[PDB]
């Protein structure tokens, strides 16, 4: 922008929080005939033009709007319609009304149909607009009074999607974007792997349930019970009995028969009698160990090993073509807010209008 | 097959969900003369004559039985014969006839002895005979009434072996079938470790239960706790006695001796004295660390560092030159499910009669 | 420095302790009219003016100044100044006086200023001089009556920037060194991925305790709770309720309407009724463990498989330059260790008097 | 040896079991004038020349030696010398016996103490002999009856250093050898690193049990709770206060105030009042978790593909050229195992007599 492109950052946050600190000589310009010759009003206003300024204004704006709505989904949830909740509506509104407005904007005679396509086709849109349709949906489940406790769940899901948008803050970072590159590069393979191993434990779950306990009358106090332990020992933690593997064993090792002195138990607990002793245990705890903490993670770390050398060199220069469209886009957005945006909004319906 | 090859994935499992989304305009063909001219007759049973769609209903149809099963054995596991046991006896009955079916199908005149070889050389194949063998025997077992509850520890283990089956999903896969060829590799080397780590932890779990105790009458109560507690410290977490390590801590690091002013306790509990302070229980715990969460992670890692450099890039076409035989083995597989093949292995049985 | 250069290191520790070992044959020396005829009063001085002793002698003052600080805040701590806290106060001083001391010992006229920007842009230095602002922020709030518990809390923060100061041991080592470099350039971008993990797991805690409870009438209480669950479920552990994180659960899977034998319930609990059976507590509890424990580990090991492949090499020969100043240091630092080299700061005041 | 070299492994182990399994078809011959002209006594014999099956037979018998030791040592630790504590010390007695022997058997005239310092130069037989001293004193501590405790202590560590010794399965092996060769590169620096984290958390440990409680009267009970503590979360897992981190909690982020619609708490319990409040709990355990789970893990990751780079070559190599001593060794070895050593060792008694 207008000022000298020199000054680091801190010095940005610093300025943005003491107006006058841009009027001490604190900060730096380029073209000293501005520098020297104080005027703050117009040094202040220049400041405000940088998008360097304008993007910290939006994600401090961001990040007020995604903890503040927190705050209200946290406690002061309520049937009836707070004055909060109607602030992150019309404060939602408010950012979507600009984000739709960017697909509008086009100085050319573009095709309508053909961004729309373009837009549809960018996997950070399509997580926007998932939580658009996802909050929508949520707002009248609320609404309706005899789902209100659904309407928690849906609300707590929609945050959840608000807050992972915030890697979007290191797509212009100097030396973090290439990576995002990458892992929008591996986002597709660590579904699929996340599927494989979602069935394998629960597979497991279900065994050590099936078999150190008779039939349970419910699956639901089994679930209570055994999902939040398969939770738990997603790392290899508690096998799924809290108050204990084995509710009886028996037998041990071939031992005690020792003629100079016993060591151990030793008898046929297993096949003979009801296959419940310590025996079992022992298979079925170490039968868990043997595979779940071993396979899945030299696989993984075999597909990164593999995946990463594949594209290493050109990330970067892609990361550097990418740079372009967000500097233009912020260069040209108006300068305000969401909060505050609303008078540009209601500037642009008028050239809308007329 | 029939279908044209550029319509994606999602919309065969959507299509395959809802009939007549075959008879809209939501699917591609090639060759217009049937995608224009629609006999839906003909189009969807084109449609089915297709490997992929095919491929999907296998794995859709296995699925079911595979979630059915562990049904069956979670709660509806009754000495008598009940419905549902028998259905997955066909059920897997009717699976196994179509594996051994693709073993005579030969339309040259191989060995049978070669081809046997064959089938007997492959690891996907073992490990299904593995399961085959094991089911087996756990039915008698099962039908033994002495034996019930040793034939639900058997039961449990064949549910496992089929799941880890699932594995054979992403074979076909565009992006993770490589990834599978490399742990297919693996497999060898971290078998081998799995032995070491399994020797090592117990010995640690023993010399806690030796020192930090006197001799238990039982080894059977001992495993209850002892593996158990191996099973939530396998990856350091509890050293084997939730209630406290050190039933009885005494003295502490030369202090307390400070003219200046005391800062703890300071004698000789441990070699004049039974060694049963505070300072063994720190020599201890801090030894466990000393080699467990360290020592074999920087092992693997280096073992994995190392092989996967060694089979980093001809693995790629090694997938390519396997992709044949799959195809092939699905493009000639009658076009029937399991719980639907039945009239197709009675189709093929009035072939073998005449 | 005199000694030979060919005598290992655990020698150097080992004669350290035992004056005559000096004296016996058990050390190295070369040029022989030393070695061989033995003047041991100068031989043990000469081994006083080696500058690996010298260090090693730091070392272990410096090691003593932590653990002895570190219990006198253990147990010692009271309002009236204590003579060990004293003890520490002039002990930091002797330590401040000998840094601040190697700012003026330029022996040209080198700017005063430059030198300062040149401590002020080193790393290293950097977190001296936080330590030494917090350390005497803490030691008034100590000294205030009213804001003891407080006076804790920073001279606790202090001990810990302190402690984590010993990585400054292997930058003198063999085949340490060269990775603090690395992990010099890994600084910047491990505390900006710091920062979207700690956003992100709150974001995930305040989710559970929204949902699985109603309005808490105090955050009080619920963050003693619920901080102390992220602690320990930062690694996949616990939801957030030790208590079970369904308070009750209800419906299962679609069945139990089996026309053969029911397996388990099937009711919508869920739209229709209060989302809060055991269908949520599946949802949440998986919808936690697909994101954390793999999205955020496999994003960082590509970072770091990216970046180390970018600075291999170089950094063997930066850490061969940068060995230089710090043997000069310790050649030209006069050899008294801290406590006892009060004398020799009187000797350095002498000569700054005439 | 004299068998087929094609014969594969498990073979060796199978027929090992069974005598006649020998006199049967299932294992392979060269020179088929012994291979089909059966005489069983010279086939056996021969078999038991082969210095594969003579390795076999060394390790089931320190498998036996170690895991009967340990049930020793488990239950039957006794003051009185019992029968089984007699025969792990002629077992262990027998196994030294034959160690030494291989010192004397050099066929040329070596200098003696030139095969002592390569003896001594080996890290393995360094290993060695740390658990052959430790033994020996372990021994008469244990014949001490005032120090029977620390009898069992040393015993203990004792039992941990013959079972680490187990590596040395896979320094034969086809694929893991020269993996071990990479970790013996590793183990000097993996060494120094271990040191750092030591202090490092234990720096965290007292941090924590110096704040959030008043003075401990004694220091003992303090590391019973704290150290097992600490143990558990040396992977961050509990702070130090399993009854929850803060005693007392107050004070909320600022809100509360809200105009609308209160959310929590908000008040300076912080630094006008005792510094105990939830705020203080979350600083602190955010600060562990600022750095515990991440800055040590990149480092040493970083550490490992740095090393890993620079020696995955020519390991290769020095591996096949140590391959060869191995080999002599057990060719010449007298072919009995420790058990039967005896009669062996007595023949070779003999030889020096005469």
């Amino acid at each position: 922008g207008q000022l000298s492109v020199d000054n680091g950052l801190w010095r940005v946050t610093l300025c943005m929080l003491a107006f006058p600190l841009l009027l001490t000589g604190l900060i730096s310009f380029r073209e000293k005939r501005l520098q020297d010759v104080g005027t703050p009003a117009a040094r202040a206003r220049a400041f405000f033009t940088a998008p360097v300024v304008v993007f910290h204004l939006n994600i401090l704006s961001y990040f007020a709007f995604l903890c503040l709505f927190a705050y209200v989904l946290m406690v002061d949830f309520q049937p009836v319609p707070s004055w909060c909740e109607c602030a992150i509506y019309l404060w939602l509104f408010s950012l979507v009304c600009e984000e739709m407005r960017q697909l509008f904007y086009d100085p050319d005679e573009c095709g309508l149909m053909k961004k729309a396509a373009l837009y549809f086709s960018d996997f950070w849109n399509k997580l926007d607009v998932g939580a658009i349709l996802l909050f929508v949906a949520g707002l009248t489940c609320r609404l309706i009074p005899a789902t209100l406790y659904p309407g928690r769940v849906i609300l707590s899901l929609d945050f959840i999607l608000f807050c992972l948008r915030l890697m979007h803050i290191f797509t212009i970072s100097k030396t973090l974007g290439p990576k995002i590159i990458i892992v929008k590069r591996m986002m597709k393979d660590v579904f699929f792997f996340l599927f494989l191993l979602a069935v394998w434990v629960v597979s497991f779950g279900v065994a050590k349930q099936a078999i150190l306990i008779h039939n349970e009358r419910r699956v639901d106090w089994l679930f209570r019970g055994a999902v939040y332990h398969s939770y738990l020992t997603i790392f290899g933690q508690i096998p799924g009995y809290i108050d204990g593997v084995n509710f009886n064993p028996e037998h041990c090792s071939p031992n005690g028969t020792d003629p100079y002195k016993p060591k151990c138990p030793e008898s046929d607990a297993t096949q003979q009698r009801p296959a419940f002793p310590e025996w079992l245990t022992v298979l079925l705890l170490c039968l868990y160990l043997l595979f779940t903490n071993i396979l899945l993670l030299n696989l993984l770390i075999a597909m990164f090993n593999y995946t990463f050398q594949q594209v290493q060199e050109h990330t970067d220069q892609i990361w550097k073509f990418q740079r372009h469209d967000l500097i233009e886009e912020y260069h040209g957005r108006p300068a305000a807010p969401p909060p505050f945006i609303l008078l540009s909004h209601l500037q642009l319906f008028i050239k809308r209008v007329v």
